[PDB]
């Protein structure tokens, strides 16, 4: 099926089934219109199936199993004959299709089979044993038919084939004709005929009875018509399966993915002549591995070559909110791109079917895109495919340097003196979801039975709270190193012009009912989105405390400092009694920028987005990992607790256990790692939150967009943004 | 049960039984007396269950089964007639609880109640078949009855019931009523029924008998009193289940959590009336994702939701070796304190039930702190819990900034000509446990058969010794790089105090038995702590190896030196004919004062003594994963090898080697991640380790509590002691 938007007041509403629009595919991947900028989501692709080539221009013959079957004597157990078989139909069930057979047995892959067509080079066994000797003809039997006389090996391929004749092997005195080896001078070889006769004794030296310790090795077999089954004489087939080193029409085509069908294998490749060894002749077939792909043909032994028709692919895309479906996809590695149009001639639809096609088809070297094609040199990079090619408009096809020139050497210098200050911005994630889980309330949340089959697979599982619980107090030990590390909490101030501009918006002010640092709530409206013990634990330091941290940092002879901080950037006194109208009116019309900078959807929190998006991704994967299974009883046990009785239930909850154990067990290695990721981003911003301590350049970095000569934090919800101002000189240079 | 403490003297000592006490738990949880300071163990939480709600104040009725079983005719398999039953007791093992059915077959989810009480709307399927025909009604069948007459859905729940009755369907001449389809156009759709009559041909043709290639597609079914059973009519009933879509009293308590039953569901969750939605009718049940609380009442159809009892619990605590067990607990998440007052009413034992009980319930924001309450204004934090709190004495109850104040701004500056020089630590691990298991003696140890259980699930094996190698060779491959940058391993001093004061007890030195560098033992006394193939490799350095290396660098025209620094950081020739005295007076006071600061249990060494314990909580977690299985005849195969037959140990051996190959492989995936974190720390000491050239500052950290001047390093059992040393001014300022 497909799935839909129930509205909570409890609306079948709008939704999208998907497959009439390969477009449609990437709403009926993840969510429903919202949608990237233009970004992808990777999908499958196939190829459909067509056309079948088979084996065998060579034999007529099927072979007389009736003078086998239906024959009048069979050999010794002890003395055992084999018959071989060669170019035979191997119409089994036919022989099957009876009831001539009371035992029927199949051992390792032969009972398999038991109505398929295939081909061997069959060897027949055959004895004549009593009633319960015949489960003594297995792997891993015992008796002196196992022991002594017949064993099969304990990886052997076959069939073995019984009934009973009272009729004729059995007589009222007795069939006296067939011996048991019991006194044998070891275990049997695998396949072991022993067609000798000497008397035995157990010191192993030859010598003749009537003797004290030296005895006879055979003695006979009481067939008699006037006693029990297990006395009555059985005649036994044995079947055996070496290979060759039902109708049929070879007909290669070459032409082909997408059957193909000989003995041991069924080719889903590509056909082609070709080459090249011939020599062995254990051919063909032999790969790295095990890919076979060197095939003969059964009449010319023609050296043929299976490659598959194995690719993937992906769609790009404008934001469909904001445009109008500009969509276009990219077939991941089918760089045969008349191989994409052969799929795309009608053809069979291979494989995300739909009700849209095109003829504007350009391949690439990441295969092969089809919704536009424009060979072009405008447009500096958007939205990047791969092999130098990026998305625009749609359209593209190509890549920038981008792109200037210069002078060349020569006597004069570069003087410029007029100059300009930026402020810039940059985030850093210092926290995660500090999350939390109970091992016991995923894991069937409240069966008892449950916990009885969970006290006894080795109790790691509060390690999956333990070690999780690890993250917890490092991730709050994160925020600490980031941020305590003042002296002493000073207070703010009363004049918001403190010498230089202003403090607005970026000023813990009086009133200001919320905090503090209205720019901080610029910030923190950026934001997007207790039954299965999934919970997130709350953090230490609230927004406030960490408000008041960012605080004190503001404070810092503010104009004389700022001056001696631009002395370190290499100015002198002159640029004190210079600049002070001018440097104010530089900082609040910039200041007011970022002010407009934010909100204009911002354009570039999307490190701190995808942060939240790192759990919301996970956790949600996670709920949906709980209901789906395998074990293929139901999803929820809470049915299958009042279903099965306590001798299958633990057949099929311990298969269960083990899909929520591992996928759990995958969440929290899945957790750990970003838990490392971001404290290495952290003790990137621990450092970076020192500079911030007026504090110049490093050099050359934070933020790297000039020199530096001060810069400012903030706050933001598990993040920092930062306020990094510089010098930059304009031009004029003017200069020799 | 419980655990215990065995002296090994020989002796049963003293130890705990836990539950007598929630402090217990804590020693209960991880060890004996052993305490923390004092931190947490995140243990488990339920609600106890009470009270039970149940459906249908409606029915009256159970159903004529006798009218259907006990009748006299049953329709035909080719012409299948089904019956509807609705408003029935669902009493069917009283109709198991006889001899009347010889065939008792269930299929799916049908066999599996067998004796419980539930409801559906039973359709019933009726007809007569001959001997062998009964096992041809199942999920993949063959045979004319399967293939051309009647066949089951794949999928299917209901339960199939048969028997014989040669009294009445078998004739001396033939009950010949039936019939079969023998020649039908294709297989069967599941509960298709076929009440048409077309005589057959292969070409589809419409023909009529006697002709070539033209025939009937029924013949009758010879019923004989005078043959044997498997010709014999066998009369079959089979079931149906289809949903609503035991006797009781409803009863709603609102009240609750803790049980809840209607069918389909068992209600773990609180009752509310409530709300919203009535629509759909396909009512009601319906979640993100099936975890269903929209809930209709059997009369009144009332929109009931459900919400469970699910929340867990951490102990907080003081040390109890120095401090008198003054123990609370913090109830995770159940907010409402009311109902955690409402499991401490008395009430039930929810659910960590033991002795020890209060009435100083406090509600936090982190569910709710039990043991004591005390809003307070004092007391920087020690023991954070989340939401602003901690815990000191026990309080707590708040959390502070923590706090002063500043002048504004003036037309005067900060002097300050008087100064301070500190020596400050900082410790760095560098490496953990080089560590090393061997794949083939974890698993099974000595086994053969183990081992023909190993040679074929793919033999990574060697990968997890591979992949765990390559952890020891980045092991030391870190030491190596943190210190080996010497240009010429220089040889000590023979004058202690050379020139500025002293290199006492951290100066390379004649006698001086040990190494080197009295402060390094002053280190290297900070420790705590072959059968199962698990093994610790020896690190490449050795310790007299590291304080080698640490030795030259101490030496480093010394207190030139020491001024030229000292310019660096901003004064000038005047401070070396000013303070040589001072400086060591200032120097001398500080060093002895590390020679105080440990020992005092060094109180700081906890980022060392954690990393020791990050692998024997692992090692020992690993141990105490073999010896707990689940495979569930033992923990230890050597019993089972020797117990079974190899028929049904490699039943339990595969069952026994994926619990303990799938722990092994959480275990190397656990090793690395903190192989790659120490690495990260490797590198941040790494650099760190070259101021230490002299080597000023970077700005502004190493050690950033103050500029720098130089620092000193030492060596520590897997870790890098640093001395930091720096300027620092101190006031008077005195300045306009």
């Amino acid at each position: 099926t497909f799935m839909l938007k129930y509205d909570e007041n409890g609306t079948i509403t709008d939704a999208v089934d998907c497959s009439q629009n390969p477009l449609a595919e990437l709403k009926c991947s993840v969510k429903s219109f919202e949608i990237d900028k233009g970004i992808y989501q990777t999908s499958n692709f196939r190829v459909v199936p067509s056309g079948d080539v088979v084996r065998f221009p060579n034999i007529t013959n099927l072979c007389p199993f009736g003078e086998v079957f239906n024959a009048t004597k069979f050999p010794s157990v002890y003395a055992w004959e084999r018959k071989k078989i060669s170019n035979c139909v191997a119409d089994y069930s036919v022989l099957y299709n009876s009831t001539f057979f009371s035992t029927f047995k199949c051992y390792g892959v032969s009972a398999t089979k038991l109505n398929d067509l295939c081909f061997s080079n069959v060897y027949a066994d055959s004895f004549v044993v009593k009633g319960d000797d015949v489960r003594q003809i297995a792997p891993g039997q015992t008796g002196v038919i196992a022991d002594y006389n017949y064993k099969l090996p304990d990886d052997f391929m076959g069939c073995v084939l019984a009934w009973n004749t009272r009729n004729i092997d059995a007589t009222s005195t007795g069939n006296y004709n067939y011996k048991y080896r019991y006194l044998r001078h070891g275990k049997l070889r695998p396949f072991e005929r022993d067609i000798s006769n000497v008397p035995f004794s157990p010191d192993g030296k030859p010598c003749t009875p009537p003797a004290l310790n030296c005895y006879w090795p055979l003695n006979d077999y009481g067939f008699y018509t006037t006693t029990g089954i297990g006395y009555q004489p059985y005649r036994v087939v044995v079947l055996s399966f070496e290979l060759l080193n039902p109708k049929l029409s070879t007909d290669l085509i070459k032409n082909q993915c997408v059957n193909f069908n000989f003995n041991g294998l069924t080719g889903t490749g590509v056909l082609t002549p070709s080459s090249k060894r011939f020599q062995p002749f254990q051919q063909f077939g032999r790969d790295v591995s095990d890919f076979t792909d060197s095939v003969r043909d059964p009449k010319t032994s023609e050296i043929l070559d299976i490659s598959p028709c194995s690719f993937g692919g992906v769609s790009v895309i404008t934001p469909g909110t904001n445009a109008s479906s500009e969509v276009a996809v990219l077939y991941q590695d089918v760089n045969c791109t008349d191989v994409s149009t052969a799929i795309h001639a009608d053809q069979l639809t291979p494989a995300w079917r739909i009700y849209s096609t095109g003829n504007n088809v350009f391949q690439t070297q990441a295969g092969c895109l089809i919704g536009a094609e424009h060979v072009d040199t405008s447009y500096e990079c958007d939205i990047p495919i791969g092999a130098g090619i990026c998305a625009s408009y749609v359209a593209y096809t190509m890549s920038l340097g981008a792109d200037s020139s210069i002078a060349y050497s020569n006597n004069t210098i570069a003087i410029p003196t007029n100059f300009s200050i930026s402020i810039t911005t940059e985030v850093m994630p210092v926290s995660m979801a500090k999350t939390s889980v109970d091992c016991n309330m995923y894991i069937c949340g409240d069966s008892t039975e449950c916990a009885n089959l969970l006290l006894q697979y080795g109790s790691f599982c509060t390690q999956l709270n333990r070690a999780l619980s690890g993250i917890a107090a490092e991730q709050d030990r994160n925020t600490r190193e980031v941020f305590a590390q003042v002296k002493q909490m000073y207070k703010t101030p009363t004049l918001k012009y403190f010498g230089g501009f202003n403090f607005s918006q970026i000023l813990p002010d009086p009133l200001k009912p919320t905090k503090r640092s209205f720019i901080e709530d610029l910030l923190f409206n950026k934001v997007t989105l207790k039954f299965n013990g999934l919970t997130v634990l709350p953090p230490l330091l609230t927004d406030d405390m960490i408000a008041a941290y960012t605080a004190a940092l503001v404070s810092g002879p503010f104009a004389m400092q700022m001056a001696y901080r631009f002395n370190g950037i290499g100015v002198t006194q002159n640029v004190l009694y210079e600049n002070q109208k001018q440097i104010a009116n530089q900082f609040n019309k910039a200041i007011s920028q970022i002010q407009e900078s934010l909100t204009t959807t911002s354009t570039a929190l999307g490190k701190l987005q995808d942060v939240v998006n790192q759990n919301a991704q996970a956790l949600n994967t996670l709920v949906k990992q709980l209901s789906s299974n395998f074990g293929a009883i139901s999803s929820v046990l809470n049915d299958i607790l009042s279903r099965l009785d306590k001798v299958e239930a633990e057949v099929q909850i311990d298969r269960l256990i083990t899909g929520r154990l591992q996928s759990l067990q995958t969440y929290v290695t899945q957790q750990l790692i970003r838990a490392a990721e971001i404290r290495a981003s952290a003790n990137l911003a621990a450092t970076k939150m020192s500079e911030c301590v007026l504090g110049q350049s490093k050099r050359v970095d934070f933020c790297g967009k000039g020199y530096h000569l001060m810069s400012f934090p903030q706050a933001a919800p598990h993040g920092v943004v930062f306020l990094h101002v510089t010098y930059v000189p304009s031009q004029e240079r003017n200069f020799t």
